[PDB]
């Protein structure tokens, strides 16, 4: 909802409130657990006009959870998601620099659109899948003006030295490729980085270098959303040996990402789709996979503002998963407010 | 301070700055503390017409703390009070899940109407007495619209099973009835819910069940408010021994809120209040008083934005007290600024 | 940006997200560190017109860093920065209480103009210097009306036990007088309290008191900003034993800060600055510089929203420092947007 519109800068501040639950069986080894998961959000979208060719740009996001007491625990899951400032300028691109998503998020955005689950490949703080602090990104629309529906991005990924193996990476640069012709839009991407020496001395993962690259194809019309995504990483995938309590990344993956759905013109919304993530080369193991699942889901849309939903996922995971993943199913209801 | 109202959707963003001290002498044995007190608040309503029978409505609210430092302790005190979304439909009622209050705070709510204090048995994560994660409340109001003023609720508390056996809780159910007639306002609320293997392994407190109920009464005309309210729970009351420091629940406790104000024409608006909340067969003392002091207190409203209040405990605990609970006064000085 | 204005109550709701990274060697050793420093900050600033001679104010603002991961440290480095409400009356004066700058920030915050860094003496929870918990401020603008330009100030510190030594403080009351006439402003602002005990069971900083007072000239005209600081502290500025990871005080600091920048029309604002304060009769050392640098930066303003900066700080600390201090040079750029 805008807030301001004088002097040619408009600020858009927007958030929602998610009544959230998750129900599952013990929920121990469930896939995405059990119990309450509500959780608020707030930002803002503010957007200058600097003069005839140039434009300034400013985004935050923040996650408040709401499943937490009031007391210890009450700061639990709060995260900043976005934190990023930068210029749109004429027909050569656009540049900023923040907290942002990496550029392999480019094509492996595509199947991110389930209601509750989905894109289990896009990790926050995990170089270009996800969202990540400190990215210097430059994007440039419709090539220069000259190729319309053709656009491309470089970014460069900046040390982040946590204290957390995790959450560290290395010096990076990515880039990506997309191209949107009458419904369809298909996208490549691809980024490299530095390991951290923390990253590089854990007992999973082994490398000096991380990869991440990943293709998508999405149909976007006549009521109908379709995706697909496949990516592979290499000592960029974080990974967790529950028997041994082991952190790490994967040496490699190969991950398949589809989508299938329909949006009635009365507001309901099916969602067909499928995740299957594998590990291969993992030290101790060797190949594992990671996530794998069925979804079945469907949203109700009251109007823009409102909406409830459910999502199914119908967990291919065996219990005899060496790492120790969930192998239960999980169905996610939902209420959601926002404006 | 209401933000956007377009196509039928209001949004509300509201907040506070509330500079506030707390008096009391040495304050280790006060009733309520000793230095600065100062907080703020955030949050937003938003409501949309889905139809002419149908409304959506999210309701955030967050309390950032002003008296912490801003290095290691910032994030002390911060919390978030309330997250949920829901349905008003027609005469049918609502129904909205998320964080919120519990019905027993329906009644209790009455005599929780002092300046800065009062209503020391709403505690939160606390079943069904104050805010608590992950209720789905049904409410019906005037009852079907047949009988007015006569209105009802009906909460489902879901398992909640944090870390703490003081933040957690199990499956429950609870409602509450009201009735308000010229004036007038009597309510009747009930809420049992199952006990957390991790609050039945507590040294304080025992039973595989908790209850609370509540029955009040209010007077709200001629710049007059009255409340009156009696409660008892069965292991629903948080203990602590502080002088073997253990925690736990009373067995039983019984509660009286008593509250009586007078809003002057011109602002001030004087308060009088008394709460005793005594434990029955506590594990190694048997029965002790939680609370006991009387209330002489005083608002003054400059308008509907600005305020200043002093809130006084006259605290009847006595330093003989078995669970170490404080003897001393306490004064509230506060200066409020909201939107 | 403004958001309500009717019933003479005008909010203003504003924030900035600034993409921000520090370049430096190695960066241990740098003088203001190495990577990401991404933030972002929201407030509010609330004013309503109780009759023709009283006004009624609150300020919040908060502080959402954007350079942490969405794990385990999402929350560090949040926190607090403004809250306090008051009341403006008539020629009087003004009173707020909660959360606030200290008197000596009055004249201190003369030289703290830089883009990036700059008042590397106003501490934060540092008695008078810096933002403060729990602070009764009276300030006095135009002399009553009678002396126009001409104005004081006169605060009560409130006593702050927090459980660091560091972010502590005692009872303390403190003032300050400043004069702007034509351009110019000169300022003297002085502030005594008493020391907790943690304070002062503490292995650097004897005394039972302490003292912080700074005096301060500025011209600020004609595209030209120009600013002049000294201040002396005594057992109130916190430093660090790099060497065997000491905390406590100074006995003594003497502080200068030197200013001066020019805006050009077009946008670009050059920067000029020196910063140095050493400390006297520290416990183990005895005499020590705090800081020691030669700033060179430069903003462009590209409009009021928007904004890109460079802060460059030829440290001038040796390698010798028997505080370990660091040595190495920092530069910072940044992009900022703003509403
Ligand atoms: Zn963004
Ligand atoms: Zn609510
Ligand atoms: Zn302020």
């Amino acid at each position: 909802a805008e807030i301001y519109n004088k002097d040619g800068n408009k600020v858009d501040l927007y958030g929602k409130a998610v009544g959230l639950h998750y129900f599952s069986k013990g929920g121990e080894n469930s896939y995405g657990g059990n119990g309450d998961m509500t959780y608020a959000r707030l930002g803002f979208k503010g957007e200058t006009q600097i003069n005839s060719d140039l434009t300034g740009y400013g985004h935050w996001e923040y996650n408040f959870q709401g499943n937490n007491s009031e007391g210890a625990d009450a700061q639990t899951g709060n995260k900043t998601r976005h934190a990023h400032a930068g210029l749109k300028y004429a027909d050569v691109g656009s540049f900023d620099y923040g907290r942002n998503y990496g550029v392999v998020y480019d094509a492996l955005g595509y199947t991110d659109m389930l209601p509750e689950f989905g894109g289990d490949t896009a990790y926050s703080d995990d170089f270009f899948v996800g969202r990540v602090g400190g990215v210097a990104t430059y994007r440039n629309s419709n090539f220069f003006g000259l190729v319309d529906g053709l656009n491309f991005a470089v970014q460069y990924l900046g040390k982040n030295e946590r204290d957390t193996a995790r959450r560290s990476n290395g010096d990076g640069v990515g880039g990506s490729i997309s191209y949107e012709y009458e419904g369809f839009g298909i996208v490549g991407a691809y980024g490299a980085a530095d390991r951290t020496n923390l990253q590089e001395a854990q007992p999973l993962g082994n490398g000096k270098k991380a990869e991440q690259w990943a293709t998508g194809l999405k149909y976007d019309a006549n009521n109908i959303y379709l995706a697909a995504n496949y990516g592979e990483t290499r000592n960029a995938t974080p990974i967790t040996n529950k028997f041994t309590n082991t952190s790490g990344f994967a040496n490699k993956t190969q991950d398949v990402l589809l989508v299938a759905q329909y949006q009635f013109d009365f507001g309901l919304r099916p969602s067909i789709a499928y995740t299957k993530s594998k590990a291969k080369d993992v030290e101790g193991i060797g190949d594992v996979d990671l996530v794998n699942y069925f979804e079945v889901g469907a949203t109700y849309y009251f109007n823009k503002n409102m909406s409830t939903y459910v999502d199914y996922i119908i967990n291919q995971i065996d219990s005899d998963n060496k790492l120790g993943v969930g192998s239960d199913d999980t169905v996610a209801v939902g209420i959601v407010y926002q404006f």
